[PDB]
DNA sequence: GGATGTATATATCTGACACGTGCCTGGAGACTAGGAAGTAATCCCCTTGGCGGTTAAAACGCGGGGGACAGCGCGTACGTGCGTTTAAGCGGTTGCTAGAGCTGTCTACGACCAATTGAGCGGCCTCGGCACCGGGATTCTCCAGGGCGGC
């Protein structure tokens, strides 16, 4: 999901833009990824529950 | 008829009991201070019974070969016994010195207490270094015009 689904440009290594819109997940790959996701400019977040 | 085996009595040896004495250490009596028991408050860790999700460890099965074990041979090294040597064990000399025990004197060193202050613990601000964002320089892919060929 990382290299084939988030980035427009995924074979550079400067400024990567976002290519998904809505990203889903879950409570343990927050924690599990927060360093790979909180490095994201979110312009919006939706908890549940 | 003579000497031998055995029983009872008497003197001597030896461990144990009680008497005597010192002395010094434990006990009795009194006083005091502080160690610890008890109390209240605050805050953080541990308990018991659950749920959810990841995932790597645990469990199970199976094939195969490496290793444990048994047996056998062999040769060597240790046990065994005897004769010989030697040194341990005991008793002994002869002086001097080390050390335990006791008594005595004294002095420097450490306990103790009051005042002081400066080194240890916590937080706060700043720097060294790492990292995020904006701008300039360099190289790669591409769309269109010019020229040539065919019916």
């Amino acid at each position: 999901i990382r290299e084939y689904e988030f980035y427009t440009n995924p074979r550079a290594k400067g400024k990567k833009t976002m290519k998904f819109n809505v990203l889903l997940t879950t409570y343990e790959y927050i924690l599990k990824d927060r360093a790979e996701l909180g490095s994201i400019k979110w312009q919006f977040m939706a908890v549940d529950e």
